[PDB]
Formats: structure tokens, C-alpha cells, sequence
């Protein structure tokens, strides 16, 4: 909420999810972002690609599979965000 | 833009602005800021309460004139919104 004033929520809730899961060792799926975040799949798409535009992730196809990764670039943002978050919340 | 793809942009330029011009030793007014945003002066203002309910500013009056200032929290922020932005900027 407080997030919500300074961040694009739903675009802040795709990015740190890629983060934590591949964070965590995952191969993280466009799929598996679209059940951890409040948004329809092709929300999800279209904000991957907004990302892959930025130089943020990169995105492959495993078959059928999209897979996304962060780059050098995405990855370094998002360390700061999740910086930022623990801020916000710690008075 | 990329920095809209993360970033509540009319909040992030206001917040920026309080710590670009505090850093350079300036009080910071209310009109100021106004004049360095594309903001309205009203919705200035409801944003700077907004950043004061976060605990990321202070407000005080000085006769007809609000000032604005940064806390420990709200600096800490924008210091690394900053980095953020340098990120995003350097391909
Ligand atoms: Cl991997
Ligand atoms: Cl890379
Ligand atoms: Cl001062
Ligand atoms: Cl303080």
C-alpha cells in the first residue's frame, strides 16, 4: 500500500516473483508467475515483454514452456526494490 | 518509461525532487517542487501527505509556507530509487 505509492503493483509483484524463484533455484515458468501474482496470463505476457524490452529478462521457449530469466541488468533492480520494501516496512 | 513500467511517475518525481534539492541544501517548499513536476499543487500536496503517512517525510509551516523534508526513511528510499534509476538508464 504504501507500496502501491510509489510502485506499479502488478508489474512489482512479476518482477520480485521472478527473483524469488529463480532465487530459489527454479526455472520460472510464465505460468507459475501467473499463479503467484493477481493478474490474467496475458497480463503476465505482456508485462514479460515490456521487461524483455528494458533489457530486464530474457524469455525462451522449452517446447511449450515459456521460460523467463533475469538479466545482469533485472537482477540488480530487483535487489534494490526488494531493499526498498524491507525499508517501507520496518519503522 | 521504463522507469513508468516500475515506477508511479508523478510520486517518483516528486520524492526525487524533495531529495535532489535538499542534497543541494535548499529548504524544500511546496511551490517548488510544483514548479519542478508536472503536478498541479493540489495533487503535490496530497501526495506529500501521503509520503507523511509513510513515515518518509515531515511537513511544517513557516508563516504561509509548507516545507517539506526527508526522514531517515524517506532518504534512505530515494537513495536507492536512485541507483535504480542509474541502473535502468545504463545499457
Ligand atoms: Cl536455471
Ligand atoms: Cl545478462
Ligand atoms: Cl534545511
Ligand atoms: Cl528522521
Amino acid at each position: 500500500e504504501r507500496i502501491k505509492l510509489l510502485f506499479k503493483e502488478k508489474a512489482l509483484e512479476i518482477l520480485m516473483t521472478i527473483y524469488y524463484e529463480s532465487l530459489g533455484g527454479n526455472d520460472v515458468y510464465i505460468q507459475y508467475i501467473a499463479s503467484k501474482v493477481n493478474s490474467p496470463h496475458s497480463y503476465v505476457w505482456l508485462i514479460i515483454k515490456k521487461f524483455e524490452e528494458a533489457k530486464m529478462v530474457e524469455c525462451e521457449l522449452e517446447g511449450r514452456t515459456k521460460i523467463i530469466r533475469l538479466t545482469d541488468k533485472g537482477q540488480k533492480i530487483a535487489q534494490q526494490i526488494k531493499s526498498i520494501i524491507d525499508i517501507m516496512e520496518n519503522d
